[PDB]
């Protein structure tokens, strides 16, 4: 059971490392036993999955017994358990996908509030921890909010989201307009 | 001891998969105990290696305990044993690098000879096996040569080079001009 955290619109690479004669039949399935991708002889076959055009692998690593599932342009909808069946064995990976917005623009006026919201899949309520460039931090679970923006908030904010031990770091630039 | 075969001007990715708390101190060294790259806290540090600007890793895989050494624009000179030291353990990978030319152009005249030469590092004499698009094959050890080009040689040739079990496939298009 491996837990990998991705970021909305980002690419993640789920790892699969077997222990057989450098590269042999394998394939990625979703908890739903749907085939995402596998190798056909020596080729690469992706079935009609919703991840069809955004899914790939690194075909030259199979020789090393590595069969990565690459997933570009990440959606919170891809969150899910992916299974990697390499000949006799199978690896299970849980992909948790997150997004983090700032409904205000990033260019606000001193005194105005700031609202950030974390987009998560029906499966999580994580630890959001954002710091002003000024050391001050705000924690939450979905909705964040700071009540008075100082000119001392301008900069670049760091939002740490935490899950089963793992963590994703988000960075936002807020322009506090005088 | 892992043997990976690369191709002149190509990129290879040497794999390193440990068994510790998702991502901890690691680094790649060459047989010569020279540091190629490692992680400094959480950053990426490449020393002054000859592979300095062509060397990389995939920094978001360390969380999965994978510490790849990527090496772009391959040279036969990069052939060598690379060691991957991940905390308590270390993996050794032998990178054999090959090139395969066709000293004639690829556009020859029927009747003319074809000479292909395999570029290898001082460490190998491999099995070169090239097939005309017409099933006929020519084997060698460094220098290949076909004495009479038929119009039945036009196409795309497949040159298989073999080493410790591994193999690299090269493909050349010869234009047999009538």
């Amino acid at each position: 059971k491996k837990v990998v955290l991705g970021k909305k619109g980002d690419t993640v690479e789920l790892t699969c490392t077997a222990s057989q004669k450098k590269s042999i039949q394998f394939h990625w399935k979703n908890s739903n036993q749907i085939k995402i991708l596998g190798n056909q002889g020596s080729f690469l076959t992706k079935g009609p999955s919703k991840l069809n055009d955004r899914a790939d692998s690194r075909r030259s690593l199979w020789d090393q017994g590595n069969f990565p599932l690459i997933i570009k342009n990440l959606k919170i909808e891809d969150s899910d358990t992916y299974i990697c069946e390499v000949e006799d064995q199978k690896e299970e990976v849980q992909l948790l996908v997150f997004g983090l917005t700032a409904n205000s623009d990033t260019h606000l006026l001193q005194g105005q509030s700031l609202t950030l919201t974390l987009e998560s899949p029906p499966g999580s309520s994580p630890s959001v921890q954002c710091r002003s460039p000024r050391g001050k931090n705000i924690q939450g679970g979905k909705t964040l909010s700071v009540s008075q923006l100082e000119l001392q908030d301008s900069g670049t904010w760091t939002c740490t989201v935490l899950q089963n031990q793992k963590k994703v770091e988000f960075k936002i630039d807020i322009v506090v307009l005088a």
